[PDB]
């Protein structure tokens, strides 16, 4: 995250890191056995871990859980990043507290204007890379469809919005890849893709979360 502040301590209890050895992408808790998460974060050996703040220091709250199934979207493309989606099914389930907890799915989209929370361990950096072990978080909000496509024109499709600020200086950015944004407490979207991180003109880009609650839902209940 550039130009956020820290988080605090457990204070975003749905925020998951998913850790190969190193944490690579950040992801969301939406029940006790599933996570969701970025497409493109994909690659097998994954470990989730919950109830994290430092990931280079065992704190306490933290449960470490290996992935049992990864399921990438079928039509994910990962030229465009259309379908930037991908749930991830815990081998147990996590024990939810006030420190590990789900978020809820939306109902509807968001709308244009509406705050957002958006949280990870990505870089810090719009030049150089800086990855910080404690959790970074931001207030973004979600742009119109006509910024967002005159900032990107024919690279987004109705399964994406931009979030940020087009003066650039805050944004997400690599390592924040697959978590939370999260607006009036749902899952609004993934972090997905932009260019460079928050330069002028080029906000970040998000996976439409509100297009895929079907696709969920039908999704974990035959898996
Ligand atoms: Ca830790
Ligand atoms: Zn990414």
């Amino acid at each position: 995250i550039v130009g956020g502040y820290t988080c605090g301590a457990n204070t975003v209890p749905y925020q998951v890191s998913l850790n190969s050895g190193y944490h690579f992408c950040g992801g969301s808790l939406i029940n006790s056995q599933w996570v969701v998460s970025a497409a493109h974060c994909y690659k097998s050996g994954i470990q989730v871990r919950l109830g994290e703040d430092n990931i280079n220091v065992v704190e306490g709250n933290e449960q470490f859980i290996s992935a049992s199934k990864s399921i990438v979207h079928p039509s994910y493309n990962s030229n465009t990043l259309n379908n930037d989606i991908m749930l991830i099914k815990l081998k147990s389930a996590a024990s939810l507290n006030s420190r590990v907890a789900s978020i809820s799915l939306p109902t509807s989209c968001a709308s244009a204007g509406t705050q957002c929370l958006i949280s990870g361990w990505g870089n810090t950096k719009s030049s150089g890379t800086s990855y910080p072990d404690v959790l970074k978080c931001l207030k973004a909000p979600i742009l119109s469809d006509s910024s967002c496509k005159s900032a990107y024109p024919g690279q987004i499709t109705s399964n994406m919005f931009c979030a940020g600020y087009l003066e650039g200086g805050k944004d997400s950015c690599q390592g924040d890849s697959g978590g939370p944004v999260v607006c009036s407490g749902k899952l609004q979207g993934i972090v997905s893709w932009g260019s460079g991180c928050a330069q002028k003109n080029k906000p970040g880009v998000y996976t439409k979360v509100c297009n895929y609650v079907s696709w969920i839902k039908q999704t974990i209940a035959s898996n």
